[PDB]
């Protein structure tokens, strides 16, 4: 399974350094595999920020796909958002690789197709329900609770998601 | 005017690459002005990194004054914030560079201090008049919305930021 590891290396590499920093070197040691061991699966660099960034779009749709099947089953909104939410937060693998890339998205126009594949489709799955308005509302919320938490050091409580997230949805 | 350039191409660079990422090439790029430039302005690449830092301190500074300033007629705070965001969003030309210097805090902790600023400030003037949960939950809105517009390209408009923000305050 060396060159799935690779893929992923590099999916930590161009979160931290852009799709421009990404090197055969820097996946390398992220990977903890030789050099020449990159060069054999990806030695068009290219190639390897296509696969990363499918890697990583594959993980959004999908994790957006559970998130689904979550709402689906719980009558409570705002409680299963939030325990969602703190997932999300909590998540040290891949989870936090998805959400640095998507950070890091903000201010580099080449990751911003991948990025937008999470507010378009939360959006899309919150609209049905809650309105455009909250839906666009909620979404916000969530970039600004994963954002705040790692800026501040402190994230919020899974409770004060909850309130603050059926205050945006509760009907005016 | 070049200098000034120079400082915040400086803000970027440290944005991505880090405190010890600074160097001539990488600012040069980044302010598309000579090497020539940068080594007339700042034969020290530790003088460029203060006056970065400098900088993004102040402007910081600036920012909570001038928030404070409108929030000091202790009327209409919904929409008084709302307004100050939709400012702050519209002005990429002002603080898209200072914007992406917080943000990289998010994943680099030697730029907490520096960004811990804001939302610290915020809080300040926010919390006596409206409680640490509300005041929180404003300051991670504020940060969502922040994110939200870059990633997706559009602000949330006034109008939804006020309706937004009155939810998060209203008293529970």
């Amino acid at each position: 399974g060396r060159r799935q590891a690779i893929v992923e290396a590099a999916e930590r590499v161009i979160a931290r350094q852009g799709l421009g920093g990404l090197s055969h070197r820097r996946v390398a040691a992220e990977a903890n595999v030789p050099v020449g061991s990159t060069t054999y699966y990806f030695n068009d660099l290219d190639a390897l920020r296509e696969a990363a960034l499918a890697h990583a779009a594959n993980a959004s749709a999908d994790l957006l796909a559970q998130w689904r099947s979550d709402l689906d089953k719980d009558r409570d909104l705002a409680a299963t958002l939030a325990r969602l939410t703190t997932v999300y937060l909590a998540d040290q693998d891949r989870y936090r690789t998805l959400n640095e890339l998507y950070m890091a998205a903000a201010h580099r126009p080449e990751l911003q197709r991948l990025a937008r594949l999470w507010p378009d489709g939360l959006l899309a799955l919150l609209e049905p329900r809650i309105g455009r308005r909250a839906a666009n509302a909620v979404t916000v919320f969530f970039d600004g609770a994963t954002l705040h938490a790692l800026i501040t050091g402190t994230p919020l409580s899974t409770d004060e998601l909850t309130d603050a997230i059926a205050r945006l949805v509760a009907d005016g």
